[PDB]
């Protein structure tokens, strides 16, 4: 055995978050617990989530992570008998640009939602007496666009709290910068802190190869033997439905192909209607991979 | 749903300070609330405060905010229970050059007014025995001139002191620099320590985006049908109100037009004058969105 | 991949299973666990095809520290964490250099 | 439509400064508005603008224009969102004769 | 296989600007989609968009692309193991001579359209105090001349704006030039930056060979039995339409013959007119392909 085979670097593995955005919730706001629509898997925010808008590209976004722990040594042991890992703080800051309603509320630490333009459209916003404790929800979602298969991967932090107000500099040839730091905080009804998270067509090929989950090695079709109506009518159309030997539904990644076109016809989501009643075999095909169904077309 | 349309980018909402001064005004004077005038929404400055001239550019102007908080910590959390922010300490700094009564008087913590010119205008300012606590309100006003809609955003800041001096280096292929370091204060009267506003033209557009008010979706002109007598006198004009269903008048924005010139006269303004007896059909549109008045006009 | 995360996150994610279009989900564990690993550091030195394999063996390392993530849109997402090595008392020795 | 139609060229345009002169004023001039007399749309030079006579052929007049500008990078952006134009600083020179 | 088989050389391909213009239109105008009328597929500018006019024939015109990539190491591979792209830059420049509004306008980064000539027709235009971002849509279409076949190949820039301007040098015996640069950026609505096309009876003989689809094999008449009347009316005559298995109209490039004249007049545009009644047979010849239909002409 070889060097290389051994390194076993997949360099599709790694991803680069080409691009990202950052959407606020208040805290009355239900907690999302994944990024993925349950209908198709593609990207579905829930609502109540209002994204901050641009962001600056030089300085990023950063997050951080600290763990604080204690540990206990005994007579004659050089190392500890036990470590007491008491948290660990996650944190990340960035720069916003945009100077809208829920980026000044996170700045200013207030709810300037009763706050009314006058009638020339002028307001004003005044920082309250004290700073209050204001927490928010927080999906950290960027996109990696690879072959036109997006992966995105998202940070769920549930209860975030401004932490720091980095020094805000005025410049001539600028735009305002906006430099909050915020600490994320554990929440009781969802169980964590942060939570990472990956989804979409370009993940559901990389998700085998990184270990989550099983390879795919079978592809089988769920309805392998559907009755479809020449007329039209509600059961006129039926859908198919192909998973593999994981549990992962491989549809979108499948091709869908017609032994008869006239007497059953498929289309690329995998959808069977029967112009003419008859026997015709579907194929789904992906790489190497074949499963065949049987579609009777009763007039 | 794609990536673009979570995102929802604005890239108008960055707002840059092309332009931006300082005024001071002595503790006496009646602090601002709002930069709007009531009367067509321009910048207006409350008698009292008075620039500061100049400032280098390449320092620009800094604004700093710190937060002193307390964390309650409970037996068995690894975060805190309560946390309790004294204050929230705001600051910001910048290097004046003119050399004016004002801008010495703040370096030097004393009241000049008293001081009188030589016979030959030669002045010398002395440094009081011990510093004095001298309080000013400040106005931190900057101009973002975007197609020819300036965007006018401030900070009021009731109480400032002067709390740091930088060190000042004389150069012969320089100007006089002071670099004073002003901190914020919470006044009484007023109950706030430093407030951000927003007026002019340009942010009247985006008031609507920003997330202030609701959306603008239908126009009203408030004097439908006004009667104007064709004779001069103090009743011979009418001026026409534009409002929109978020309350924010928009004459400015929308553009006035007359069906019969003839019978009454209309202007960019808004302005109606009868020339001639009989029925006109004065109509406000913009964009997308129209209003129409009927004018009787009586001789 | 599966075992980095595992590293970066203290957590045991060979329980998580991938929803039904591949989306997963991993949550940071309520208290960070005490992981202990086994790490071959391994470099191959090819000189006239006649390589040099030498190797650190630490059979007991854990997760000491983490560092900050930066997140670019001209860049991959890396990371940096390091890793301190314990003694191991069945093999003897906490760290070992080898050449082969 | 044929490609000459869409063209629309005209040589009549292209104006080539055969004669070129310099005209300069202290500054406590009033500064010229326009050199067309009002009278009759000659060549009308405001007073105190005097000419510097001749200048090198070979060189010409050179006229130059420069923009510095700073451009707004926002992130996932490949293009700046917003381009800060701070001023467009025109200068000219030529070899002028006259002592 | 001998190498010049192998090379596969096509004089024909190569393409020369033999005549070339800019035309440049306002950022409100609707974008180019594409210069073939549908008519006709003749070269069919949209509204809007104004010819620059004359350019200098030495500097012609400069086409430049640059790319802005950052590559992915990772220790132990000597090449990169992602290259991530970030944009790809086109710009362009030309010398223009004529001194009209369009030029003057985008030199000056200004709008010149409310300038009114004076008494005698003079007028100034005025550099704005800092030049503005104006945009505007570019078309940049050549015309190459081969047998009376012309091609015409242009390049759609629907977003471009003025980036640089070279020195300009006055001369007794030379005309006054203006040299911008232009960069041109995506836009949005069309979804693209610049896109190359091709159109032209020339370029339809050459769109087989240069491989945009199939050769033409089989050649067809659309109305294989039309009926025209003898009696004059809107039905009297019927247009022919000539296509190819490719799916390209070649009917201007076909010669249409009638086996009796009498019965049928056809024209080399294809029409048929039944002078007299009774059958007759069109045939449209080109190179080696024929089609043939038959016409039935009803008193």
């Amino acid at each position: 055995t070889d060097f290389y085979t051994i390194k076993d670097a997949q360099a599709d593995l790694a991803i680069a978050p080409l691009n990202l955005t950052v959407l606020l919730a208040p805290y009355s706001t239900t907690p999302a617990t994944t990024l993925e629509s349950p209908t198709d898997g593609s990207l579905a925010i829930p609502p109540g989530y209002k994204s901050v808008g641009h962001f600056e590209k030089q300085a990023g976004l950063t997050l951080g992570n600290e763990f604080d722990s204690k540990d206990i040594e005994a007579y004659g042991e050089p190392e500890p008998i036990r470590t007491i890992i008491n948290k660990r703080t996650t944190t990340f800051d960035f720069a916003m640009y945009q100077n809208q309603r829920n980026v000044l509320e996170l700045i200013w630490t207030q709810d300037f939602s009763n706050i009314q333009p006058s009638e020339f459209g002028g307001i004003v916003l005044e920082a309250p007496k004290v700073p209050k404790n204001i927490y928010y929800r927080a999906i950290l979602v960027g996109m990696d666009d690879r072959n036109d298969r997006p992966i995105w991967l998202y940070w769920l932090m549930p209860k975030v709290k401004l932490d720091k107000l980095d020094n805000q500099t005025l410049n001539d040839d600028n735009v305002i910068e906006y430099k909050p730091t915020l600490k994320a905080f554990r929440d009781d009804v969802v169980g964590y802190s942060v939570a990472q998270g990956f989804a979409g067509p370009g993940w559901r090929d990389l998700v085998a190869t990184a270990g989550f989950g099983e390879a795919l090695t079978a592809l089988t079709i769920t309805p392998g033997s559907p009755t479809v109506t020449v007329a039209t009518g509600a059961s006129h159309t039926a859908q198919l439905l192909v998973e593999g030997d994981n549990g992962i539904n491989y549809t979108p990644d499948v091709v869908f192909t017609s032994s008869a076109p006239d007497k059953a016809s498929v289309s690329a989501a995998g959808l069977v209607t029967g112009v003419a009643a008859g026997s015709a075999t579907i194929t789904a095909t992906k790489g190497a991979l074949t499963a065949t169904a049987t579609v009777t077309v009763t007039a």
